[PDB]
């Protein structure tokens, strides 16, 4: 067989031609698992005919696919390792994986890949029954091989295939034999595939899906369609179900379509083939449709995931059943009328967020745990929407979309935003046939799906002709889904959908040729009518999402705003070992990769373990089902369900002063969709005793449901009550504090307590409670923070991109400025030591900022210092203005009077509540992968640590790895504890952004900008 | 111009226009099409083809030259001659004024045609006055009624030139031979010729 | 070589494959005849850039392509007839031409296409000036190929196409050599592009 040899199939050279993207590819279907019992396909018991070839494979690494020898597709070689199908190989250790953002990891030559393109030649030997080869035909379905495969069975060539995300299927009756089989399949990592699959993702190759075997009769269900369609009021729907067979057509045949609400038949129709008349030569012989009444049909949404099962029956006219299959049905329609988007005619918003394929340890090979794991974390954090970004998600993630109840925007695999321009490769029309070929097979594997109500043309990819031709292609084909695509500037023709990549709420940013106005702006531009919805908003790389509410406040406020998809779930970061075998998160760049995009594949919610971080909260809040307003002792709770009442929530309030709680009750909910109720509150406590009272409220939901625990809180809202104002005169102490004056320092002695304020820096020094010195570092004003990703944004030490925030601070010498004591003054009053104070901050004789300090220790031990900052005003505004010290204790637990327990920041503090908060102090630490201020807890009016109290109106953080070393470190595993304990406590502090990641995105009302500052503290004991 | 898609014999007519594993073939065709020709000032009108029935590959192909060539509008027949494939409608062998009621492609006539309700292209038959042998009987009707409505805006006659063959009796004398007279089978026979000029272009 | 050869090259089949309708064939353009004067180029005068291989062909007629020898690559057939390019071979008594109006002229089964497909073997030795392998890109164009075709040229495999009404056009600037060159090309009958043209004419080739 010559033919069948490498030096005749590799000559070709496949891979490196967009015209061809298959050979002897069968047709793509929905998913089939071919029953041949009606009622195991009504429950869904795995089939006999479907075999999966998951497990042990053979695995040999090769550099270029000239380099396999000619023996391999005979017998296995010696060097052959063995592998677990599905992987990616890099996560094996053969190459290494490469992160990149915009680049491609090839030299850009289209349609020509690499010579060095690294090749896996993946074998499995496996047996095949007898009763498979005697009738029928028997097809092996590669679940998504990345990139490009041939396919070799028993030494003969059978086909090659592309399009690393979709399924690729292949007809072996023709080569399988009786008894022990082999089949050698050849993927290589580069392809002409490769220049439309440049998504910001790890770039890994393998055989990362299923592999499986199905076994089908002569004649069969080729394809099934299912449509529905409903009245006015959705009280009558028409399930119209289209079934296609091949074979050899016989008058006996015929199809029955039946509808299942659990264990009840709903409807039933049978029909022999034989299509309408559709033009002048007929209609289609081996089709049917099949119309089935359904009167009052339960309505899919992602509220309520009602489900149907349809079973498609092929059968003979006296009744024996050739084949049957399945798919699970929800009746919804959703359609764009007026500009807005409805869902069964009820205006949707969309809770949405981007979902890369993306396990730390497995690559990109997904199991259902961790799809189980995902889609639970995403209800039970207020979302109902997942885009699949940017690329077609595995067959069971649909299913378990359907099941659980979640939007999904399926989109096809293209992207070229490496390409310069943008759209070079998708306005050629030589690049048409390789384009449709991944909106198409798409689009068939998937309509049948009530989850996905979209459909997405690709992801940044330019606006080409060839999208305005898959735009219409789809919609001809599915007019059920609308269709949106964002290249080209996102309101394009190719798109019924306005979606714009991280438009802000409010400022224009105006781009030549794809500018990004705001998305109040935009809706309202001339001869606009199409709602609006964020493909991508809100990046939430590391410490981010500042002014998400800002989103929140105009999505509710406008309707045609529907919403968005934050970006994104999880962090692409991968588990490498260092020397001992202690795992660590790793980011682009750290495993030889170059050029890398460094730490922009970490833009999740959650860790890559799941783990949530403090961002998570501040999406739950601002995405929550229920609408709080309160007026006087009335509550009024708006529901924002569309469909469902409140059945499964009780309204839990409490009044509490200054973090003790006075009074609570619960109230059970009992709200419409879309309605209101009001809650009338008891008489609330009045306390004389000074202090803020405060409101909270929660919406508990007592019963467990599908995706969440008995008691889990959804929805919550506090507010400031009644104030009383402390007129209490202090307790006149006899004591009085004692000055003492060297050269060096002055010394404040009162009682056991002694503090030392050093007379050439300025600062206090060292404070003592009886013989322990109570600091490590002196307590020092400090201007800066270990800048957030959002304040480094695309600059490194390459490319400064001098608007960024950090190369602002650091050319103006934030970072390094000096402080210069101007004056300072010791005085004993009648009660008091008063110590003043005076710096400047200097950088190149420019005076950056000057701070004017004021000790008070009085007889009772306490200190008050009030601080008066300047800020030059052509100096970039500061990160922070506060106060830094290193602690001598490290004590264990962390008690504060303020916003929390979790992280928040000026811009990201909506979702913390004020109370008494106690945690251990590797709670106040947020691990983020990339080192960066982090931990800050706004609104505090007293911190407790060990035997420290600190009072006033802060922010502080509070850990044990300075803002110097958390700046210089660029993993959190090369942290070190330092000793003692680091505080930071901020009179005010900077917003941190998250509009985008790579421009200024802290708004103006969260900078630093007023020029003069005033903040008091009480240090006591 | 029109591109070299015909797929008439398919039962149903768009058996291979609706597939598509077909829409690479049939984009090839179009694309080139309109890459070799849209510099020349004579072609005014793109054609997707002639009967093929409507798949979504026509509706695709329909939007991708809207796309690359706004200068021009596109025409297309199959599928009932107004489908959303179409700037004009263009039927094929409608009449002036009696209807053709056939199931899911009607023929309605050409002035009937304008008046259906949310009809607003203009009409240019694309096909009509079949001119087989001694043919062309109410011509003169077409013409009073082009003449007569603004959105008539006239057509294409079917067609300009005897599609006959030479072949040699025994003498080497020349006869005009029609769809049969090689042998072929099956063949339409006489349907070939359909010319108002003969093959040599001397005129009917 | 033996991925040259009629054995490997027909044995995938391009004919019968709708996803590979062209192998190596340069994009489409207006037409094109490069003028290296610009005087000339406005009054429309001949290109000598532009060359036609119009004129006398060698042809041989084969019922099916695998009856081509394997000789037919390298050298003129014994057989082999000369005939006039441009031409359809059925209008000088090879095969004959089918009108049919409606029903396809073969079996609807696709994309499949009989095995007795008829095969025209055309070959043409033609002589290129050194000047044109200096510099620059020499390409054939085939203004139209009744209905698909395989092209080799001195012996090595070009391309392929299909779409009988559009032209088609390779780049042969790595394979003609100095002085006395042979193109080689292997012109089916039926196709899988027969399936999309079924327009109501006589079907030659
Ligand atoms: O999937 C769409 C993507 O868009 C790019 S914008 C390009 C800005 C950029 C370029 C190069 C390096 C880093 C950022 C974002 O960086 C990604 O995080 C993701 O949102
Ligand atoms: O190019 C479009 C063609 O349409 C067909 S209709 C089909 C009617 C028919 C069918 C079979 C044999 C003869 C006539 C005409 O016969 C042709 O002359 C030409 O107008
Ligand atoms: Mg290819
Ligand atoms: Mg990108
Ligand atoms: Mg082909
Ligand atoms: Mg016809
Ligand atoms: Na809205
Ligand atoms: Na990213
Ligand atoms: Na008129
Ligand atoms: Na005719």
């Amino acid at each position: 067989m010559i033919t069948d040899s490498l030096a005749v199939v590799l000559q070709r050279r496949d891979w490196e031609n967009p015209g061809v993207t298959q050979l002897n590819r069968l047709a793509a279907h929905p998913p089939f698992a071919s029953w041949r019992n009606s009622e195991e396909a009504r429950t869904d018991r795995p089939s006999q005919q479907l075999r999966s070839l998951n497990g042990e494979w053979r695995f040999a690494w090769f550099p270029a696919p000239e380099a396999v020898p000619e023996s391999w597709l005979e017998c296995d070689l010696p060097e052959a390792d063995t592998v677990v199908v599905p992987s990616n190989w890099q996560m094996h250790g053969y190459d290494a994986p490469i992160y990149t953002n915009v680049t491609y990891p090839i030299t850009v030559n289209p349609p020509f890949v690499p010579t060095e393109n690294p090749t896996g030649c993946y074998s499995l030997t496996f047996n095949v029954d007898e009763s498979w080869l005697q009738e029928g035909q028997t097809r092996i379905i590669f679940d998504g091989v990345n990139s490009a495969f041939h396919l070799w069975c028993n030494g003969r060539w059978v086909g090659y295939g592309q399009d690393s995300r979709l399924p690729s299927e292949f007809d072996l009756s023709a080569f399988l034999r009786a008894g022990e089989n082999r089949l050698a399949v050849m993927v290589l990592r580069w392809s002409d595939g490769s220049y439309l699959e440049d998504q910001d993702m790890w770039r890994m190759s393998g055989i990362f899906r299923d592999v499986s075997l199905l076994h089908k009769p002569t004649t069969q269900i080729s394809d099934f369609h299912v449509a529905t369609r409903f009245n006015d009021d959705f009280s009558r729907a028409v399930l119209e179900a289209e079934v296609q067979m091949c074979g050899e057509l016989r008058d006996y045949l015929r199809v029955t379509v039946s509808l299942w609400q659990g264990e009840t038949q709903v409807a039933s129709g049978t029909a022999p083939f034989g299509g309408e008349i559709i033009d002048e030569r007929g209609g289609y012989a081996d089709r049917v449709t099949l119309r089935l009444n359904v009167e009052n049909p339960k309505l899919w949404s992602a509220e309520i995931p009602n489900l149907y099962r349809a079973v498609v029956e092929l059968h003979t006219a006296d009744g024996t059943l050739i084949e049957a299959e399945a798919c699970d049905v929800g009746f919804r329609v959703v359609r764009i009328e007026n500009g807005l988007l409805l869902l069964n005619g009820k205006p949707l918003l969309i809770r949405g967020v981007n979902r890369h394929e993306h396990h730390p340890l497995h690559g990109q090979v997904m199991d259902e745990q961790t799809m189980v794991q995902d889609i639970l974390l995403m209800k039970q954090n207020n979302f109902n929407a997942v885009r699949c970004s940017h690329y077609p998600n595995h067959p069971l993630w649909y299913t378990l979309c359907d099941r659980y109840g979640l939007y999904v925007v399926d989109e096809a695999n293209i992207e070229t935003h490496g390409m310069v321009p943008m759209n070079r490769l998708t306005d050629d029309p030589r690049w048409l046939p390789a384009m449709s070929e991944r909106v198409t097979r798409m689009v068939q594997r998937d309509r049948n799906h009530p989850s996905v109500i979209i459909w997405s043309l690709g992801n940044e990819s330019g606006h080409g002709a060839n999208h305005d031709a898959l735009y219409r292609w789809i919609k001809s084909v599915d007019p059920s889904r609308p269709v949106q695509y964002e290249g080209g500037g996102a309101d394009t023709t190719a798109t019924d959908i306005i979606c714009p990549m991280y438009a802000r709420v409010d400022e224009d940013q105006p781009f030549p040729a794809v500018p990004k106005w705001s998305i109040k702006k935009w809706l309202s531009l001339p001869g606009e009518t199409r709602p609006l919805i964020l493909c991508e908003y809100a990046h939430a790389m590391g410490n981010s999402l500042g002014g998400f509410a800002k989103y929140w406040q105009a999505f509710r406020q406008y309707p045609r705003l529907q919403g968005g998809f934050v970006w994104d779930w999880v962090d692409q970061s991968l588990i490498k070992y260092d020397e001992n075998g202690n795992p660590w998160s790793a980011y682009g760049g750290d495993f030889g990769d170059t050029p890398n995009d460094r730490q922009f594949c970490m833009n999740g919610l959650v860790f890559a373990d799941r783990t949530p971080h403090p961002a998570l909260t501040e999406a739950k809040h601002q995405q929550q089902f229920f609408q709080f307003r309160l007026s006087g002792q009335t509550i009024e709770v708006t529901s924002e369900y569309l469909f469902r009442h409140s059945d499964n929530e009780l309204l839990h309030w409490m009044v509490a002063l200054d973090g003790k709680p006075l009074a609570s009750g619960e109230v059970p909910l009992d709200v419409a969709p879309q309605g209101k109720q009001l809650i009338e509150l008891p008489e609330l406590p009045q306390p004389e005793s000074a202090g803020q009272l405060w409101l909270t409220v929660r919406v508990v939901q007592p019963n467990a449901t599908a995706w969440s625990e008995a008691g889990h809180i959804s929805a919550w809202q506090q507010w400031r009550l009644a104030e009383n104002l402390s007129v209490t005169l202090p307790a006149a102490s006899h004591a009085i504090p004692h000055l003492t004056t060297s050269e060096m320092d002055f010394c404040i002695e009162l009682g056991n307590k002694r503090w030392q304020f050093n007379r050439q820096s300025g600062f206090l020094s060292q404070m003592w409670i009886g013989d322990k010195k109570q600091l490590l570092t002196p307590l020092r004003d400090q201007f800066t923070r270990a800048p957030l990703d959002n304040d480094i944004g695309v600059s490194e030490a390459t490319r400064i991109d001098p608007n960024a925030w950090v190369e602002r601070w650091k050319a103006a010498g934030h970072y390094q400025a000096e402080a210069a004591l101007l004056q300072c003054t010791a005085d004993t009053l009648a009660d008091a030591v008063l110590i003043t104070t005076a710096h400047a901050w200097q950088h190149q004789g420019k005076t950056l900022f000057i701070s004017r300090k004021t000790y008070r220790i009085d007889g009772s031990g306490q200190m008050a210092i009030t601080v008066d900052v300047v800020v030059a005003s052509d100096t970039p505004h500061p990160a922070r203005i506060g106060l830094n010290c290193q602690l001598a204790q490290v004590a264990e637990r962390v008690n504060w009077l303020g916003l929390g327990p979790q992280e928040n920041y000026p811009d990201r503090l909506t979702a913390a509540c004020f109370d008494r908060w106690d945690l251990p102090l590797s709670d106040m630490y947020t691990p983020y992968v990339f080192p960066s201020e982090n931990g800050l807890r706004c609104g505090t009016r007293e911190l407790n640590y060990g035997p420290h109290q600190w009072r006033g109106d802060f922010q502080f953080n509070i850990s044990r790895y300075s803002q110097q070393q958390l700046m210089e470190t660029s993993h959190r595993h090369l942290l070190h504890a330092e000793e003692g304990t680091w505080l930071n406590i901020d009179g005010f502090h900077m917003g941190i952004g998250g509009d985008d990641s790579w421009s200024p995105s802290v708004s103006a009302e969260f900078q630093l900008s007023a020029g003069r500052y005033h903040y008091q503290l009480v240090w006591c004991q």
